[PDB]
């Protein structure tokens, strides 16, 4: 079957027909749409279609499908499977499996540069210790002084359940946040359970704003450990306003690099549940969500009082006005100090060229438009007007439930 | 099948049972999502009125009474008798604005329960559709001081005769192809402004001429006729701080008022129903305005604030479409015409799902609809997870009727 897609502002029809390919379940009826909900140990049994249905498609784009190597192959993991119960990837299938985790993943606006990534296989890790020194080396790497790479670390596949390596940041690189006995927080309110966590297990909070948090660190299923990245790998940017000479006397500032270290990696049925991984930002997610959203640092009265707009009515726009004028320091800050940084309208235009791209060569591009149309400014983006099917295929990067509420303690 | 719906930004949780109710399919299935997609006989007919007046008495506290029975017997003869039925007014007016409280996409909800319904069932030509018309379109506006409505012509019989407005709103502006090769005035109004001129009217070939009505009458030929002048609000948008904004010659009518969906009650389908209420700020300052394939004035707005349109990062776009949609809500303010803005909309909208989950055990909402189209993360919507389900009562899109018109 083939599914059309039409955008309404260009009248462009395109065909999908990599839908067919999707196993997995979107949480999604005939009779209700999730597409806002949030959140919408395996045998040998469910294992080696899960295994052959993976290698089937490696050894397609390597153009080796049916080949010797290919039957050797699959015979190889059969056995593997039915002695040991599991198996193991090699580099290339593993390099392959991460890349296509990323151009799987529906709510990711940056696919266009799924193919650059950087694979370090971490596999051979054996402890906390050593997943630290992994972890630095990833944010060495990735960082490179301001020029930012993508990059992927990939520590030892789930076993039994009960040898887990997790990473129990959420992303590698975030501030501290401290709920106040007044009811205030100090810092990010986001991440207020995580530091209370690191505070428990013997972190010595500075107590600022902008406190970078410890690494916790589980290998291997043992109780997690403390370590700090060493403070000369951590970029950050200060942010100030081309024309507003006060906005640097707000005192903020953000780190240049994202890396989301709290997802499942899945190839081939196989379950990765420590694979940090990182990119560059789009303005938005730190301009708009971070700096403005309610629950975070909430800065929209601050920086509308200072441009002194008339905030005695919503309909004044102070809140949108103020909200561009953030967006265009962050922008501009990150530009002015080199560190990688896209904004909302150019990352959404190669998004689309990218979709239009993967229709043509690949079949489809599963999208979820919830998530890609930019938190401003929605409809003077591309993406806006573009309709979008989400499916899920494999390889896949999943949420995976916060390991202090699973973690059987050791003492 | 008891579901949650959270909001992030409060951790509010609500839990659904509304949705069990649900009759009609979302175009979606297990296997994928299609929430984004713009558009995804005697026999059928009793089991729906059923449902519709099983509804209807357990609305007024008298499920399972014997005026509840004598309905139910009284409908069920008539279907037998003559393949149709007709509604009580009680039950047309209560199907009306369920069919609005059931619109999954719209917003401004809150309101449903004030909808003034102008019973137009015993209209038979298109001189009456276009008296009705003119009728509401004055109620509405109210000189300025907007107030919910809908017409309701007569329901589908054997469905060769059908009443149609063949306008998408009843106040549109008209849109002409140039030899120069662009658009003069409104390109989404392009199709539609030539089959006007084809059927006879004149054009002022103008920026923002009022198209006229197109009004079909039981299954006849469409007949043009204009809404007089007089009717039709309009505001000129100026700036409060920008002194060269009202250069830019631009206007909004007052009233936003759909013409082209079919309301379905009870089985009945009422395929002429126009229906108004006023606008958010940002369908015209940021839609209309600001939509490529539409005004598409960010370019010559951004030039007379003197920005630095060389590279997307100045966020020159993000700048003026603000400041456009400043000037939208100031000069409907200022000329008295009712408007809301997308902030109270929105914190409006968020009142009314917690209204209708303690209220009736959910509210069927289309985020991609909902959140607005500036602004997003900054309204409480868009942190506020939602369930879309078809619930009946309802209006529905259908089919231009240029496109089916046997003349
Ligand atoms: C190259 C620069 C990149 C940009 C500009 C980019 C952009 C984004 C943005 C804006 C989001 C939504 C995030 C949010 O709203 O919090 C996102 C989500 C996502 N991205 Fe990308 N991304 C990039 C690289 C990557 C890489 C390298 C991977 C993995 C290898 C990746 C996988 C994902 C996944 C799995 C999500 C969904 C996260 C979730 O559900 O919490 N991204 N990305
Ligand atoms: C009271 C003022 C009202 C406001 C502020 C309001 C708000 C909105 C908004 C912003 C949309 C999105 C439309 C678009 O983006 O083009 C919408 C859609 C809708 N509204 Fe409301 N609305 C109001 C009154 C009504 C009334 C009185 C009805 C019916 C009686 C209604 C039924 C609908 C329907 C059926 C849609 C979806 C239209 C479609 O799918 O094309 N609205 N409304
Ligand atoms: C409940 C819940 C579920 C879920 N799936 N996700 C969340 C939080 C979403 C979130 C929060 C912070 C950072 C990111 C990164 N996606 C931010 C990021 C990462 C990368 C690699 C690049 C880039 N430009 N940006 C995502 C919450
Ligand atoms: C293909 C297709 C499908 C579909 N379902 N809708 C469309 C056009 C969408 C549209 C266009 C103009 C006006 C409105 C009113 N919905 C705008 C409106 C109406 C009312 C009553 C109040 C208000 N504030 N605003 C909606 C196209
Ligand atoms: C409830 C709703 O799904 C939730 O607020 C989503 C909406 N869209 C999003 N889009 C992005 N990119 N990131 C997000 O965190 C969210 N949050
Ligand atoms: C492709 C997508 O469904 C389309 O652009 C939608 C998105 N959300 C919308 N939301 C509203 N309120 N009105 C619209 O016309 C649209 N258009
Ligand atoms: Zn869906």
């Amino acid at each position: 079957r083939f599914l059309k897609v039409k955008n309404w502002e260009t009248d462009v029809v395109l065909t999908d027909t990599l839908h067919l390919k999707s196993t997995l379940e979107t949480g999604c009826t005939e009779h209700i749409c999730m597409g806002s909900i949030m959140l919408p140990v395996r045998t040998k049994d469910q294992l080696f279609p899960l295994a052959k249905e993976f290698l089937d498609q490696y050894y397609s784009s390597i153009k080796r499908f049916g080949s010797k190597a290919h039957m050797d192959r699959l015979e190889e993991v059969n056995k593997e499977i039915e002695s040991t119960s599991t198996y193991q990837l090699k580099d290339t299938e593993l390099i392959y499996g991460a890349k296509h985790a990323w151009r799987n993943a529906s709510r990711c606006v940056g696919r266009i540069q799924w193919s650059k990534l950087q694979v370090f296989d971490a596999r051979d890790c054996t402890t906390a210790h050593g997943m630290f020194n992994y972890i630095c080396n990833h944010v060495k790497y990735a960082t490179n002084k301001g020029n930012l790479r993508s990059a992927i670390t990939i520590f030892p596949q789930r076993t039994d359940g009960k040898h887990d390596f997790r990473v129990w940041n959420s992303q590698l690189i975030r501030y501290a946040g401290y709920k106040q006995p007044d009811g205030s927080t100090l810092g990010d309110p986001a991440n207020v359970q995580f530091t209370e966590i690191c505070i428990q297990q013997g972190w010595k909070a500075p107590r600022g704003r902008f406190d970078v948090l410890p690494l916790l660190l589980q290998a291997n299923g043992n109780d997690p450990e403390l370590f700090q990245i060493p403070p000369e790998l951590v970029l950050e940017v200060p942010i100030r306003h081309p024309k507003f000479d006060w906005f640097k006397d707000l005192g903020l500032k953000w780190y240049g690099l994202p890396a989301v270290s709290n997802m499942l990696l899945e190839i081939g049925g196989l379950e990765f549940s420590a694979c940090p991984f990182s990119g560059w930002y789009m303005g938005t997610e730190i301009g708009v969500r971070d700096y403005c959203d309610n629950s975070r640092y909430n800065i929209l009265e601050e920086v509308a009082k200072k441009m002194d707009l008339d905030m005695r009515k919503t309909s004044s726009l102070w809140k949108d006005q103020a909200l561009v004028e953030i967006n265009i320091a962050v922008l501009y800050s990150f530009q002015s100090d080199k560190v990688t940084i896209v904004d909302h309208h150019s990352a959404t235009e190669s998004f689309i060229k990218h979709m239009e791209n993967e229709y043509r060569c690949r079949g489809g591009c599963p999208a979820d438009w919830v998530w890609i149309v930019p938190p401003m400014s929605g409809s003077i983006t591309p993406v806006f007007h573009q309709e979008m099917l989400n499916y899920r295929l494999t390889p896949s990067f999943e949420y995976q439930p916060d390991p202090w509420n699973t973690h059987v303690w050791k003492g």
